């Protein structure tokens, strides 16, 4: 079984690009950290900066997540983030997405020792 | 038993200031549109736009939900929100909220007849 940490790796760190650079970036991606492989998973983010700076925003600003649990962090920076969203002529095995690339802040939970994100909560 | 459409104005519009004017708006805004009554609401977005505009997202881009639902719509163009978020000295019935702006897109469910928004899906 994958870890949640790893998890969070694969479905959401893309470090090695500044930004998407066109509007196939989300299907390549979400094909590539198999994504897409029994189902098309709806919504997913990815982020270009570093692991370490994703890792970091773990001791940056604490707040709420969505859910009402309280391990959310929430960057005091913004980051660049892409936002891949399957369009209504997405049907598996053909799935298809939007990319919308952005600078946002991003909200993690975090959990384990280390304390790193293991769940994506939103940008802002 | 308030509308779902109403529910989504009184949850998540703003369309009397341009934007938050400061770290209190979300304290303000959270506690005079009834969303810390009986607790505190973890996390609401306020859009500061019109009714019109935030109405007609509706029938903008069709994109998937964050749940797998296929009825949620992308504005086209960004716009002027604020994020209302619990911090950690957020205790009922005192809550506290950090108050982060943004110009961003937002992602809206949308239901009915008339088809209008009914929940607020995210940001991006
Ligand atoms: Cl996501
Ligand atoms: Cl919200």
């Amino acid at each position: 079984k994958e870890t949640a940490a790893a998890k969070f790796e694969r479905q959401h760190m893309d470090s090695s690009t500044s930004a998407a650079s066109s509007s196939n970036y989300c299907n390549q991606m979400m094909k590539s950290r198999n994504l897409t492989k029994d189902r098309c998973k709806p919504v997913n983010t990815f982020v270009h900066e570093s692991l370490a700076d994703v890792q970091a925003v773990c001791s940056q600003k604490n707040v709420a997540c969505k859910n009402g649990q309280t391990n959310c962090y929430q960057s005091y920076s913004t980051m660049s983030i892409t936002d891949c969203r399957e369009t209504g002529s997405s049907k598996y095995p053909n799935c298809a997405y939007k990319t919308t690339q952005a600078n946002k802040h991003i909200i993690v939970a975090c959990e384990g020792n280390p304390y790193v994100p293991v769940h994506f909560d939103a940008s802002v």
